[PDB]
């Protein structure tokens, strides 16, 4: 109660605790992933011998990421709002296109999402922050003053001090995000002084989202605090925490989640160890295990590496040269076995893609788990879409949409639609375009001609509903509105293309 | 009888008994499950040697989850109510869609069921709790006051102290569920004080469903007790225990159930130990068992691993080096055999899926027992569906449905029908859409053309029942009502599309 | 923009937009200078040669 300063050192204690725990555990884990991912020696490679590390999770990322790009960077149909049937054309797809068109190609595009993937699959934690900014350059026609925008940036979750007792975004009582915010930002804020840490003061700042009882009252909302260096803070009640804290696998009841590397490492290190061991044994056989004595062969055969090739014992030629056993080629079948295991861990198709033409593309490449991970990423980003929708429905701007047409009012007073639907893009019904479109076209075309033989075109499903029937084809073909208009609903075109042109001629 | 404090001590004793027994046995079993799933070393791996642990249960879970998604996360046809033949359209499908649309798209999706799967198949027990809450933010148009919601949460059954002598939901005389419910919830209740256990008091609370004699009368119903810390409790005559307690295998007469881990223990352990033994023998062969003596070879050949390669005996080189036997590659064939068994343990098709096109999709993929487990999951969720329908038929809200059309009265006065039918989803009649729809279309198209040749349309099944005939196709296509409306029942549509348009022309 | 040649007459001028690209060839982790296509085929080349 009446907390204005105890919040400062309480937040400092929370920041220090998150520093300690998060740093130790998560930094050690993500740093292990970093060292064995890049393929540099792990430190157990002695000098004078080839410490070659065979990178195997690098191609694993090279495999997983493009499928993520296909499923996610594919049109604006990924997430829908699907509110009550009345208000759909009004704001549902309208606010959907607003938030996508503002997030895609207006909020850092998909690059932040790519780095988000990496953060949740490389260094075990994918989390970003969404915030606001102003606009400048007025007519001093060109009136650009105080326009508000809302955009997202990766937080570098190494600078995302937070308790491990959340397991979800709306569970952390203390969210500390660390940034530089140099003397330029100190001046823009207005603090004339600095901290211990020349414009290159490399000053360090932190932002804390946390709730307490600072008013001697009930449960308070989220509080945003700009605890920088125990200096002038920006304390403010907050409305929604802009973070997402991915874990990439929907692991059990814990905040920080394991990475994709954490399950392919076994394959990677086993591969590298076996290949290095086999070449080392090959080299051991190649050099020649010739036993040299003491007193005789004072040159140790010149280490069996020079261009002389003379043993030069002295007088005794007993010699007991042990023969180094060779290594069979069947251990190189373990290379293929490890490739298959690395597959069957994430990309179960050992090949690039392991009558009925394998409907749904071999049922999504044999119920591929990457589709599940895409499902979980999309459902997590549902919260991001809501967060952006809130930060814009509080106030963003009056800007016009590019939603296939002209006409869109201000999106600072939409209906949030209280939920985002993103089922039809993943392990759900998820009939991918290459499959949904083909199944639709084939079966619908064949029922269509069957009924036209049997029933007809106008009495049954007609050119206005055949409009939508062909439409599914059009939208799946990538061109949604303009290339295949075909609307013909009820118009001067429809009065001359469905009723007059047919009932009289 | 007339028990007010002896109930508290009796419940404390039952809490302690459940703690001891359930904690010890089931917690140890689920901890073993967690340890062997996570693939960390079992503890028998000595330092200096590769303790490789093969996570074999993980890809099995990855195999079973998508099938769970096909069976469950596919349409709302999973459970019907099966009332009298009259009150079907009235509430049966109506209340079915009400509970679904409240549970899907309004109750956290399937994530809680995902965790329920995991708990019952990996952590050895899947149980969840259904409860109620209120709604806020009125006009201060926007009138949101006292609206009641009912929703379910996973309990982490480690916090579900309960006797092992139930074997069913309606058999536990003592259901103790543990939670945190920190000081915020204490103040929300109104308790000014706390227990032994700073707003972070990390307090812990328990909830008890138990029946006893507290009124000096006949057999009383259940009672709910908010036994927290021997502090202010919340007792109430309770009516329905909102729990599910899945076991994932329908084990014999005992409460707690086995995990899938409990049956893949042998497969995973054998695979890991065999590959570890093979690789260890490989390393032993590589290093070389060279017999050295005392006094000579004081450098122990530099452990036969350095880059010098000079044995440096002294003067004697008798040497009796035994040769380590190699390991044949046929054990890698038994690795394929183990993969085949790991199939044949749960997913009896060792492959991804092991003339008449293999009718019913090779008879549900070689009569896969995963479909049986899905059946028993569905019958388990039958009770949960009834619990929800009760908690809403007592009081939920007046809100309408999204059941293909606008219009639904208050679901606080439905008819529960006392029964939830879910037969057609599994091994049962269960003609899956993938085969039901295809057999339907083939047989119907051929019989229908035969009838047209011989009998005709109006004589036999007509356009109004040809409507339903095409319907099975349409509902199998994912668009049930709207895309193929075709109802044409008796209307201006029937008057100009089935009655007058054909007889007079 | 500063034409610091040899600590001599510089062509100092405010600039509007920096004309550079600084690729890294692989979109490597959070660092300016990135690893090349060399760093992943050098191992294969070295093993082949040896």
């Amino acid at each position: 109660p009446m907390d204005d300063e105890q919040v400062l050192r309480h937040l400092d204690q929370l920041v220090n605790d998150a520093l300690d725990f998060n740093s130790s555990e998560l930094s050690k884990q993500r740093s292990e992933a970093l060292k064995y991912y890049f393929g540099e020696p792990f430190g157990n490679e002695r000098p004078g011998k080839s410490g070659i590390v065979s990178r195997d999770v690098q191609e694993t990322v090279d495999w997983i990421m493009p499928s993520l790009m296909k499923v996610f960077t594919s049109g604006g149909q990924v997430v829908k709002y699907e509110p009550d049937t009345a208000e759909d054309v009004e704001q549902a797809e309208q606010e959907t296109e607003y938030v996508n068109y503002l997030f895609m190609r207006k909020n850092e595009g998909f690059k932040v999402m790519f780095d988000w993937f990496q953060d949740t699959l490389m260094m075990k934690t994918g989390v970003v922050k969404v915030y606001v900014e102003e606009v400048l350059k007025p007519t001093f026609i060109r009136k650009d003053k105080k326009k508000r925008e809302i955009k997202v940036l990766c937080v570098k979750p190494e600078n995302f001090l937070v308790d491990r007792l959340a397991t979800c975004i709306d569970d952390a009582r203390f969210l500390c995000h660390r940034e530089k915010y140099t003397v330029s930002d100190l001046r823009l804020l207005g603090v004339p002084e600095d901290v211990i840490e020349e414009a290159n003061r490399e000053v360090w700042a932190s932002e804390c989202y946390t709730l307490l009882d600072v008013d001697g009252d009930g449960i308070s909302e989220l509080r945003r605090i700009l605890y920088v260096g125990d200096y002038i803070i920006s304390n403010e009640p907050w409305d929604c925490r802009p973070f997402a804290d991915l874990n990439a696998y929907r692991i059990a009841h814990k905040f920080h989640g394991m990475s994709v590397y954490d399950k392919i490492r076994d394959i990677q290190e086993i591969r590298s160890v076996l290949m290095r061991n086999i070449m080392d044994n090959i080299y051991r056989t190649n050099q020649g295990r010739s036993v040299v004595l003491d007193g005789q062969v004072n040159l140790e055969d010149l280490l069996t590496n020079e261009a002389a090739g003379i043993v030069r014992v002295k007088s005794m030629n007993s010699i007991t040269p042990l023969e180094t056993p060779q290594l069979s080629g069947e251990v190189y079948g373990m290379l293929d076995r490890l490739e298959a295991d690395r597959g069957k861990r994430t990309g179960i198709t050992d090949r690039t893609r392991g009558a009925a033409m394998s409907v749904n593309q071999l049922m999504t490449a044999a119920e591929q788990q990457i589709d599940l991970i895409a499902r979980m990423f999309a459902e997590t980003g549902v919260k991001r879409l809501f967060q952006l929708l809130h930060d814009h429905a509080i106030k963003y701007q009056n800007q016009e949409e590019v939603f296939q047409l002209r006409g869109k009012w201000v999106a600072v007073n939409p209906a949030n639609w209280r939920e985002r639907s993103d089922l039809t893009v993943t392990v759900g019904i998820g009939n991918m375009n290459k499959d949904q479109q083909m199944l639709h076209l084939m079966r619908i075309w064949e029922m269509a001609q069957a009924v036209v033989g049997g029933g007809g075109l106008g009495v049954l499903v007609s050119e206005q509903n055949l409009y939508n029937i062909l439409k599914e084809v059009t939208e799946n073909a990538g061109y949604k509105d303009p290339d295949r208009f075909w609307t013909n609903p009820n118009s001067p075109e429809a009065l001359q293309a469905k009723a007059i042109r047919e009932q009289k001629e």
